[PDB]
């Protein structure tokens, strides 16, 4: 089950990561008519949207009936900003296509063709679905970590499957990882564009350079015996996760290092065995997490033999309520269970103490 489904994910990401990879320094020096700042203040520039384009469109061409939620929306946007979408799109494709080129794939097809403004705005407004309890849905976050993007730093492209509440399938791309910067060792061809992580839930978790994605490598987490020995990973940004209530975490369980990083390649690093303990405790207990921050990273941990709950009740979380979870914070683990209810028991008792 799901190969097709696998391999649609895993090409669509790809080429969503080379294009984000090349972006990276020219949005970020042509940053006043790339980025655009949202309802809530966040910002999105034109690689969130034109990898969202890729991918939908991917996604579309090859199940055409398919249902997406997907971050972004076409809403406002000029025929000047829509432009320079469709113009990266070709450009990232005049690069690819010499060098990457996958048989027997389709990026596009007759009804999806990608070829005029108003494709690009179709394509994007197709991720406006809202999700739900029953049936089949992709969840995609073009790039996540937007403002580790723009600060030259680490980013995701997460997309993830979704039936009947539970996710299956999820793939990360995180264009900008280097291994070696974690004191750990990097595969051949990891250099143009980082590392793709998978995994189908029962099938196992595995990762591969993006410039390859053909050969694949299966991970695990690892078990340390004691905490303080421990390593966690943790946002950067002091407005997305409550900094000095995870410092309290940490001091309680003797743990003196950490990893910061922006995006869902956190989740990679657990996988893969390089740290032991996600944390992301909620500042204000009024904001709902929404499923693309989490979905993909929740398969590919779990396959990876780890556990991911809330960062208070201690449950699994739930991708069947819409666009949001309903539960507070996030913590994902190692394992086992008697180390993630320690953390997560820890969480519960700092923030009830506020
Ligand atoms: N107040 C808040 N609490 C939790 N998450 C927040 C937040 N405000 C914004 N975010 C989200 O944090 C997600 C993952 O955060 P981090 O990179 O710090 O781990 C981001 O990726 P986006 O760039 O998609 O916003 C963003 O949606
Ligand atoms: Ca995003
Ligand atoms: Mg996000």
């Amino acid at each position: 089950a799901l190969e097709r489904e696998l391999l649609v994910a895993t090409q669509a990401v790809r080429k969503a990561s080379l294009l984000t990879k090349r972006i990276q320094s020219e949005v970020i020096s042509h940053k006043d008519s790339t980025t655009i700042t949202k309802n809530d203040n966040s910002p999105v520039t034109t690689g969130d949207y034109a990898a969202q384009t890729i991918i939908i469109n991917a996604i579309k061409s090859n199940f055409p009936d398919d249902k997406v939620v997907g971050e972004e929306s076409s809403s406002g946007l000029s025929d000047a900003f829509v432009s320079g979408i469709l113009n990266e799109i070709k450009a990232n494709d005049e690069v690819y296509n010499k060098n990457y080129k996958k048989d027997d794939f389709l990026f596009t097809n007759d009804q999806f063709p990608l070829k005029s403004l108003e494709d690009v705005r179709q394509i994007i407004d197709f991720g406006n679905y809202e999700g739900g309890r029953k049936g089949r849905f992709w969840c995609l976050d073009p790039i996540d970590g937007t403002k580790g993007f723009l600060r030259g730093e680490q980013f995701a492209v997460c997309l993830a499957l979704i039936v009947d509440g539970v996710v299956q399938l999820g793939c990360i791309g995180c264009p900008n990882l280097v291994l070696s910067s974690y004191g750990a060792q990097d595969l051949k061809g990891h250099e143009s564009f980082g590392y793709i992580f998978r995994a189908v839930r029962g099938l196992g978790a595995f990762y591969s350079p993006s410039s390859d994605a053909e050969s694949w490598t299966k991970i695990h987490v690892r078990h340390l015996k004691d905490t303080k020995d421990m390593i966690t990973l943790e946002g950067v940004e002091k407005g997305h996760s409550s900094h000095d209530e995870q410092t309290a975490i940490k001091n309680k369980l003797n743990i003196s290092k950490s990893l910061h990083l922006d995006s869902q390649a956190k989740y990679c690093l657990l996988a893969l065995g390089l740290a032991d303990v996600y944390l992301r405790l909620p500042i204000k207990l009024s904001y709902q997490e929404k499923i693309w921050d989490h979905a993909a990273g929740n398969v590919i941990v779990h396959e990876a033999g780890g556990i991911h709950t809330d960062a208070m009740e201690d449950v699994p979380l739930d991708f069947g309520n819409g666009r949001t979870l309903a539960t507070k914070g996030v913590i994902a683990s190692s394992g086992p269970r008697e180390l993630h209810d320690l953390v997560v028991s820890t969480s519960c008792d700092v923030i009830q103490s506020r």
